[PDB]
Order: structure tokens, then sequence, then C-alpha cells
């Protein structure tokens, strides 16, 4: 299945329209990975703009962050301009100052383009935070947190990176060696998410191809995948040599390890971040209608409450829109509530944290503007 990506663009903070920046386009909710992005002022694509590593979510679709710094004035259009396949143009999304899991994943992303090329990506997460990544050229895990070894010792790891460097090696040669057998169409990628984690049942791995649940751990097909699974179950079904092999790789192996990145991570995990919010018009939908809109940022851990108010009094409109990243391993969400002028003044925003700790931000409104 394929899918067409979605551009969010927000900055980190809030423009004073002078002072230095990060602007962020998240792009999300994807398929195949093979895309192009590109970050503008005014029609021109920029230099120094990072991105984070390539990763998928629960669905199989993909999605991305990247950021560059900046300073904005009051001329000087911003956009984000985003090619892929299933797209008949670049979508260019146009930014604005009025805007408009205790667990331990690996997941792999192996693409085969032909006979001839082949890639794959792998990263090593703990809940929210990629505590691992890949190396292809030199073949070796990239590390990232310090804290990522846990308390695996030198050597112990050493060992595990040459028995991922033999799978990976030979994941692309069997597969692309199967593909006729089993037709499987150049080109295509084939996800795979497995892992530690509780606390019943414990192990898990699953198969995604084209974007979709293929094959999952015995081994079992999914009811959609069709025949195509059906078979590659069987093959795999009957060599318990590999089946052993996992089930104490991921059985017992695993989960002393995720136990080890837990209590080694502690300082940076119950890790807090107080947030910070401002205050918009997003576009007037119609009449005599305004469109206040909130703007907590840069908090961590993520889960917040952000409610547009007025004294105690609840604003049940308040829309919540996706929590987005930040680059700094911090949050995003811009609440919006909408409303007649009339009903403008005296809202407030309150936004609940952990961070905080029982004092929730509270932010007012005086158009275009904005405290405490
Ligand atoms: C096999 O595909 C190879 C990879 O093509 C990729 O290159 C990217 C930069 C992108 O633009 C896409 O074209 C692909 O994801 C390529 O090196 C070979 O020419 C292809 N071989 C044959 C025989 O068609």
């Amino acid at each position: 299945i394929q899918r067409t990506p979605k551009i969010q663009v927000y900055s980190r903070h809030p423009a004073e329209n002078g002072k230095s920046n990060f602007l962020n386009c998240y792009v999300s909710g994807f398929h195949p990975s093979d895309i192009e992005v590109d970050l503008l002022k005014n029609g021109e694509r920029i230099e120094k703009v990072e991105h984070s590593d390539l990763s998928f979510s629960k669905d199989w679709s993909f999605y991305l962050l990247y950021y560059t710094e900046f300073t904005p004035t009051e001329k000087d259009e911003y956009a984000c301009r985003v090619n892929h396949v299933t797209l008949s143009q670049p979508k260019i999304v146009k930014w604005d100052r009025d805007m408009d899991q205790l667990s331990f994943r690996m997941l792999q992303t192996s693409s085969f383009a032909n006979h001839s090329w082949a890639h794959s990506e792998g990263s090593g997460w703990l809940g929210d935070l990629q505590t691992h990544g890949w190396d292809t050229v030199l073949g070796t895990i990239r590390f990232l947190k310090p804290w990522s070894h846990g308390n695996f010792s030198k050597q112990e790891l050493k060992n595990l990176q040459s028995l991922f460097q033999l799978y990976f090696h030979s994941f692309i040669r069997i597969v692309q060696a199967s593909a006729g057998q089993f037709q499987l169409e150049y080109p295509f990628e084939i996800q795979i998410l497995a892992g530690c984690r509780m606390n019943a049942p414990q192990i898990f791995l699953n198969m995604a191809y084209q974007g979709s649940d293929f094959l999952s751990f015995s081994w079992e097909p999914s009811p959609g995948a069709g025949i195509r699974a059906q078979n590659i179950c069987k093959v795999l079904n009957r060599y318990l040599d590999i089946k052993e092999i996992l089930q104490s790789l991921l059985g017992h192996t695993c989960p002393r390890f995720l136990a080890g990145l837990m209590e080694a991570g502690e300082s940076e995990l119950k890790r807090k971040v107080k947030p910070e919010a401002w205050l918009s018009c997003g576009p007037s939908p119609g009449p005599g209608r305004l469109q206040l809109v909130c703007h907590v940022s840069g908090f961590y851990p993520k889960p917040v409450w952000v409610m547009w108010m007025r004294g105690e009094q609840e604003q049940r409109g308040t829309q919540r829109g996706d929590v987005l990243p930040n680059a700094d391993e911090t949050w995003y969400l811009r609440a919006t509530l909408d409303v007649a002028a009339g009903e403008a003044a005296g809202l407030s925003c309150r936004v609940k944290h952990s961070s905080l700790g029982g004092h929730d931000l509270i932010i007012h409104w005086g158009g275009e503007n904005l405290y405490f």
C-alpha cells in the first residue's frame, strides 16, 4: 500500500521577527521511504538542513524530521517542499507566524530496488528514545546516548555486533535469491520490528512488506498477505535452528539487556523539562470569526494536557492537534480554539505537565498578544 506523506511545518520557538531560531518540517505517514524533502527561503533550498535518521510507526508508514537554524524577517517566505511518487507535483506547504514505553524495540527497513542494488537501515529504540543505530558502511553499532551500552560488557556487545553483521549481510542475500520463488515485486521494502517488553508475553517480531503486516513470530502468516506469506511461513517454520536462535536472543538475552538499558538511563529517563507556550490568530474561518491558537513547546516527557480556558471554566472546543517532536528530543503541541472576537478576550490557555509539578502554566490573551 502506498501512502501520501503528511508535511507539517512549525518553528521551535516563536518569532519576535528578529531572533535566531529553528524551523521544523516533519514528514510522516508515508510509504515507500524513497522520499525527497527540502526547506525554503523564498524559493531557495538551504544547506545546513539537518534531519534525523529514518523510521516508521506502528502502521509501518515512515516518518522524519527535517530542520535548520535561521532568523526571520517581516519579508521572507518560508515553506517545506516535498516530492514522493504518490504526489503529482511537489506539494509545498507554507510556514506562517499564524501557522498556515518500557520496551526495547529494534526496527529494520531493507529496501530492494532491484537484483543489482539493495539497502537497509536499522535502529534500536527504547520507548520514545532511539538508543542505537547501525553504521552501514563500517558495519557497526552507532550507540547514540552515552548510557546506550547498559551493563553489557565491552566484549559482550562486540559479539552481538557480529551476530547482526552476519544477519544483515545474509538477509539481503537470501531475499534477493528467494525473490522469484515467492514473486516479490521490485521495488519493495521489508520492514521488521523485533524485541523485548513485559511482563507477558516478552518477545515479539513482525515483518511487513510493502507497508503491510505480512509475517510474524512459531511463524504465522498474516491473513491479508495471502498465499505468499502463507508459503513464506512454511520455509521458515521448518528451520528450527533459526526459531531456536532468535528464541534465545529475544527470549532471555535482550530482556536481560532491557533491564540494563532501563537502570542505566534513569537520570535522562526520569527527566523533566518545563514547556514554553505562546499565541496566534490562525486563519479566520469565515465571517466575524477569530481562531486563537495555543503553542506549548520544548517539553519532556511527552504526556501533556492542554486547554483553552476562561478562568477555571474549561473551553471544550479546544482542538488538540498532533504532538510533533522538536530536534532536542522534546515535544511540541499546538492546541486551537475558535470563537467570535467578543468571546475572544478573557480566554486563557492552560498547560498541565509533570515538569511544572502542580503549577500549570497559564497563558492569557490581548491580540495578537500574550502573557504570563
Ligand atoms: C537498480 O536500482 C538502483 C537504485 O536506484 C535508486 O537510486 C535512487 C537515488 C533513486 O532515484 C531511485 O532511482 C532508486 O531508489 C540503480 O542504481 C540501478 O540503475 C537499477 N538497475 C536496473 C537494472 O534498473
